[PDB]
Order: structure tokens, then C-alpha cells, then sequence
């Protein structure tokens, strides 16, 4: 059944956005003590619900690239990638309009206390992930590229059953313990958008919440790098492990 | 038989509130460096003990909510749900009270020092949950309704062993880490105040260690919402899971 | 055989405060942002490395009060008891020994910046636990029985197998987690001195490094109650889960 | 086949240094906030994916000591020792690599707004450990074979199976927050310099990228101690399990 598996692919990038956009929320508009850390380890504990969660209908893919690359080498319905990647596209755009509902005022009073009128360059950072200062586009991709895969080359190596002895349970735990040292080492350089639905459907929601151009800009054009640099960064992941460690198993 | 029950009911909860309230009983009093973090991450270990402990007799329902969700959605009897409320209620006001005498002369040194005379406005903040100034009423619904129906969703579905994979015991500890999630992106918001059970009964008390109204208006009438909120919270979200996933299992 | 069980008891009490006073001399003399959570969590997961460590041949007591308790409770040899308690008291008097032994130099020069002669008050508080300026003695008795019979009572949860679904690996996990709450819920009321050898060999020890009768005293005497609260507190917390919990399985 | 082996070990090292390297990066050069507990936590995390991934045709040797020592006390082939260093140093070497280049121009703003030209002092120690100011060459000895004997000891507890508790998959997590409780209690002494492959390799890169003779002295001869301190740490450390609890099984 498929509205069985795009039911949960909606509420599980849900979970993964109100838990990992909630935080950054908090951090920007309630003056929270968020770490590197504190934001990274909650974010990788909600995408680890998002597998409890749904786990069962999906395998638990959120993430348009590592449903394109299980198609290219995990032999996944070529007829199920594109209703899947609609509908969690669809759940992380309603899941930034609710936790934006919840923090409605939060927003007022901090842009009315600090004069933002404009807020896509601090405000808009919760609902997705923007460049720092000190890079650009093409410095994106090669960051963006190389997590995505270490993403993929781990989400395989813990599903991997013919290899160290297999986690039954502890499998979902991990998974977000790895986007948690990918987030905590690598997510000042742009965001640790592992997954381009993480982040695109945020911005089309936060271009309706009156953030405009500048959401999908970011100063310096910067959401194609989260939307294609995954996917090709999960396909040079999922390629690398069935080269280089699953020849070898 | 039921005295097993309600006697785990009276202990588990206690549990919750000593480990949940101990760790911000140190922030106000015991001049603790404790982030949003560190007492959300110490509250949902703490309710996964509870879990663990009053697991096998119970089925560990520490909230009045996740009791009312479980007979209208789990076929639970609903000759056991009054008598299950009535004993996680007294459990967690004898809870705040071993609390308050374990930290009974830093409150008094707290209080002297600052001239605290009325604390119902920082540190009653430490038995039950109070909203920030710059939300109303009406907004800690959807807070605490939105909250608590996410919860009672994970909570069936780290239980639903219909789902891929199984958690023989992980599952006490990842609806703790849930919680860390709910805590660290909206305990700012109401304090997440998930259990009616979590939230009246330590201000009951508070009420009689001296604090008086001001621990159930709070400045506005905010007892109500910490009673009613996450019953309508729970309900939403248990009808929520048969119906999306459970419908797709 | 024995000197194999005393010999795990030796080490594995080792662990505890190597991993357990290395983390608290780190904060006094290295100027290390620790904060209550830092030093619980990485104590907690200390005390699990020595359940890791020394399952198999000892059980892994590590506290002269949980081997009271299981031969008042759970008929484990009383001619074991007190080979037991004479290794990991000597184990942990050793343990402190190497950890002054690898911070030498930072007590001569903590102590020479801060004109600190007598160290009986901050320096000495990494070894063994100290009582706040806010309570007294006969409170620390009630903080420490209260937490000890509260490990007793998790600890005799995890191992129990009648229970909820049994950890067949993730036990010593958790009984760290549960240190990891009561002693950032409740340690800065006495310290979390949940163990009389983890509170005792290590004073004997800074007696005789240069701190004299104030190790034992501290200020006002303070030797006393971890060494019998923990004690008086495991067994009170035995005999509550046999009849509480146990009884009802 | 060893081709496997080698490949493996290029890799799990890199997954080491990326995830240890990236997360103190982070601290000097992107203003994160970051504890010491925070890169400990983190890094060994880090190391557990690397034990994860290539456990199971490496066993997971991502240091120069621990297969050193399981030679000399686990019968591991005498002939892929020096294969098995070459691969975990050229992984390292070009793990420091991607990250400098990930990080490219955090460098040299921030140089260039402190005035440093000479970062060796603070900046490489990104890369590779370096001493403390209060302490000496023959001090890091003590602090890292010390050490390196405790993560050799539980590395051996971890995978013995003959001790009670068997972890079928929590063995990698467990080994990482081992370390993070070395470098939360220790790190700030030398940097929990743990393998030789660890902090000789990001050196030569460091020397490389424009650091110098400051790279492997770092004020006083410093890079002796992280290949020499270890290798005699590890070995300590297997003689005392096979000892003191082998003995003991």
C-alpha cells in the first residue's frame, strides 16, 4: 500500500523538522543556551523518532537523496521514488508552518526589539540552513557532498546485517548519533542540510511567512546547493560503500 | 491486582517529579550551571526510570493523559482509570514535598538573600510549569495540545511492535530522549507541562509551603491549562496515530 | 575463586574515580567548563565501565552498600562480604593516588595562584564528597539514604528479569544514566556519595597528601554520613522493591 | 583479503579525524560554543562509527597501539602490523586535509584578524594534541601511557565475551563514550592523544599547510610523546587485563 508509506513519510519529516526546526527556534527568539551540540544532538534524537516512528512502512527514507540512491543501489521501486519525495516534501513545509504557529509571537517581539524588518540573514536560519560569511557556493557542495555521503555510507553500515553484529533496536539510536557529530563538526559550514527536504520546504514556507527572495537566496544564491549537492552527495556515498567495504564483507 | 497498580503509579511518578524537579530545584536555589538541556535531558532519563521501573505491572502510565488515551484507543478498563489518576496524583505531591525537605533551607537562604518574600513568579517554578510573559492563555494550548500529542504519538509508537524495528528494552530510554526533544524545542514555551499529574500536584503543595494563589493562577489563571491541555492533547494525538499509521501498518 | 572476585573489585571501583575524580580535578585545578550535568554524566557513564569491566565474576558491587544489601537481600555469600569490601576500598584509595599522581602540578599551582594553604573547603571536594554551606548533618543522612535506596531500587530493576522486557547488554548503560539523574538532581545537596568506598579510601588518601583532619571533618564532621547513609539507605531501598515491586511480579 | 583490511582501516580512521577534527575546528575558527565535554562526547562518538563501520573486516584497529598490542597479546598476523599502520596514518594525513579544506578560509580570516602569522600554538592544535603550559615532556608520558592503558583495558572488557554482560551490538558505543570520559577528565592534560596515528599524520599535514617545525615541537618536542607514550601505554594495559581479570575469567 503507498498512501500507507507516504502517510508516514509526511509525519516523519515532520517529527524531524518541529524537533530540529523547534530547537533552532528557541535558539533565535526565546534566548535559549543552545550549543553546537545541544542543537545537533536533538536533531539527530528527532531523526531517530523519525525512523522509530516509521520505520515499518518506509524503512524510514526522509530524504529525497537517500531514496534516489537507494533506488540506484539498494533495488527500491523506481515507481515509489516520486511519490515519495512529494510527500516529504509536503510534511517538512507543514511541519515549519506549525512550530511557526507556536512561536507566532516570538517573532514579532524579537524583530520588534531588535528592528528586523528584514530576518533572512538570523531569523530565517531556524527553518533552514544558510552559508556562513566565509564561504560560497562552490564550498557548499564539496561540504555538502561529503557529509550527505558519510550520511549514506553509515545509514547503510548500521542497516548492514552481514556485517559487525547487527543492532536490532539500537539501529535508529545511531543514525542520529551520526548526524549528531556531523552537525557538531561540520554544521557551521552550512547548515548540515543532509537531506534537501529538510530544507527547501521550510523555505517555500518561509518565503509565504514574509521573508520573500531572500529565503531562497540567502544574500548569495545558496538554496540549490541543499536541494542537489545531497543528492549527489549520497550517490557518491552509497557507491563507496558497496565498493570499498561491501566488496569486502 | 490493582494495589500493584496504583502503588508503582505512586512511586513511578514520584520518581519523575524528584529527578524532574530536583534538577531545577537546583537551578534556582543551588546556583547550578544548567541549560534548557541539561534539565530536559535529566527529565526524560528520569521518566524513562519511571518507565523501567513500573513497567511490568502498569505499563508505566505516568501522565493522566496517556491513561484517558490509552482506554479510549488501547481497550484499557476503564474501571482502573480513576484509580489510576487518584495514585500519580498523590504520588507526585509527596514528591515535591521530599524535594522541598531535602532543599527546604536553600529556599529560605535563596529567598532571604534576594527578598523574595512572594516567590510565585521564579521559584514555584520549580515544582510545576508557568508561561513566559510573551504568551497568553489561549497560546499555551496549542502549546501543550501540540506537545502532548506528539508524545502520546511516539509513546504508541515505540510500543507498536508492528512497526520495523522491534525495541525489546530500548524503549523506556527513547521516550525519554522524546521528551529531551519536547523539552529543549518548546519547554520554553509552557515548561512542558505533558502530565496533568506533573503539573497539579506539586502546586498543591507549593500552595501549602507557602505561596499561596499565585501557584495556581501563576499572575493569570494558568493552572487550567496544565489539566485540561494535555487530555485534549493526548486524545488528538492518539486518534492521530490509528488513524495515519496505524491504518498503515 | 575469590582474589579473582577481589581483584575486579580492586579495578573496577579504580574506574570509577579515575573516570569520577579525574572529571572533578579537571574543574578545580584546569579550568574546565564543567557544569552539575558534565560531572554526573561522565560519572555515570565511569560507573558503567566498571559494570562493563567487572560483570562476570563479581556481579559488579562497587558499593559497600549494594553488598550489604544482597546478602541481607539477594543471598550472596556473607563470607564474601568482607574480602569485598577491603578490595574496593583499597581500589579506590589507589585511585585517587594516580589521579593526584597525573595532576601534581595543578594543585601547586592552583593552590600557589590562590594563595590556598588549607585546601579543605574547594581542592579536597574532588576526592571526596562535601556537604553544602546550607544544610547540616543530619540532612545529609536523609539526601544520601533517600538517593542510595533509589539506586538500590533501579539497580535491583535493571538486573531484574522478571520485569519489563529484559536489557541483555544496555543494563549497565542505564544504571549509569540513573547516577547520571541523582546526581544532577541531588548532587550538590552532599555530592552524590551514593558509595561508602567511593567517599572514604579516597579522605584517607587526601589525609595524607597534605590536607589533614579537615578531609574527615569538613568543617563540621562530615565522614560519617557516607559512610552509613549509604549503607542505611540501600537496604531501605532493597527492602521497598522486594515488596513494593517485587511482590507484585 | 588484506586489501580489504587496509582500505578499511584508511577509511575508519578518517571517519576518526574528520568528526574529532571538524568539532574542535568548529571551536577556534567558527566561534561555536563548545565545552570540553562537548569535542569529548563528540569524538567519541566519532570513534564509534569508526568501530561501526569497519568492524568487520578490520576488527576496527584505528590506532598503532591497540594493534600493537593485539599482536603481542591477541595473536593478530605479525605480517599485517606494519601494512595495517600505513593505512590508518595516510588516512588520517588526508583526513586533516579535507577538513582544512572544508575550513579553508576560517583560517585566514581568522589569522588575519588576530595577527597571527604563527598559528602553532593555538591553531594547530586542531589538528594534532599539544601540552598544557603547567606542565613538561616526561608529564605527558604519565598522563598518555596512563591512559592509553585504561582505553586498552576496556577495549578488552568490551569485547570479551567471557565477561558477564555480552554486548551483541552496544560494544561500539560503549568504547566511545569510554574516550569521552578520558578526554573529559584527562583531555586537557595532553589532549587524549590516544593513537600515534591520531596525532602524527594531521602534524605532517599541519607541517605542510604552513605551520612549520612548530608543528612537531609545539614550543617544547612534543611529537615524540603522542607515537612513543601510547605504544608503551597500550601494552600496559593488555598485560594488566590478561592479569589482572584474564587471570580472573
Amino acid at each position: 500500500k503507498m498512501v500507507r508509506e507516504f502517510l508516514a513519510e509526511f509525519m516523519s519529516t515532520y517529527v524531524m523538522m518541529v524537533f530540529g526546526l523547534g530547537s533552532v527556534a528557541h535558539m533565535v527568539l526565546n534566548k535559549k543556551y543552545g550549543s553546537y551540540l545541544g542543537v545537533n544532538l536533538g536533531f539527530g534524537f528527532g531523526v531517530t523518532m523519525g525512523v522509530h516512528v516509521a520505520g515499518r512502512i518506509s524503512g524510514a527514507h526522509m530524504n529525497a537523496a537517500v531514496t534516489f540512491a537507494n533506488c540506484a543501489l539498494g533495488r527500491v521501486p523506481w515507481r515509489k521514488f516520486p511519490v515519495y519525495v512529494l510527500g516529504q516534501f509536503l510534511g517538512s513545509f507543514l511541519a515549519a508552518a506549525t512550530i511557526y504557529s507556536l512561536f507566532y509571537t516570538a517573532i514579532l517581539h524579537f524583530s520588534g526589539g531588535q528592528l528586523m524588518v528584514t530576518g533572512p540573514v538570523a531569523t530565517a536560519g531556524i527553518f533552514a540552513t544558510y552559508l556562513p560569511d566565509h564561504m560560497t557556493l562552490w564550498r557548499g557542495f564539496l561540504n555538502e557532498a561529503w557529509l550527505t555521503g558519510m550520511l549514506q555510507l553509515c545509514l547503510f553500515a548500521i542497516t548492514d546485517q552481514e556485517n559487525n553484529p547487527a543492532l536490532p533496536g539500537t539501529e535508529a539510536l545511531v543514525i542520529g548519533i551520526l548526524v549528531v557529530i556531523i552537525g557538531v563538526s561540520l554544521g557551521m559550514n552550512t547548515g548540515y542540510a543532509i537531506n534537501p527536504s529538510r530544507d527547501l520546504p521550510p523555505r517555500i514556507f518561509t518565503f509565504i511567512a514574509g521573508w520573500g527572495k531572500q529565503v531562497f537566496s540567502n544574500g548569495e544564491n545558496w538554496w540549490w546547493v541543499p536541494v542537489v549537492a545531497p543528492l549527489l552527495g549520497a550517490y557518491l556515498g552509497g557507491i563507496i560503500y558497496l565498493v570499498f567495504i561491501g566488496s569486502t564483507i
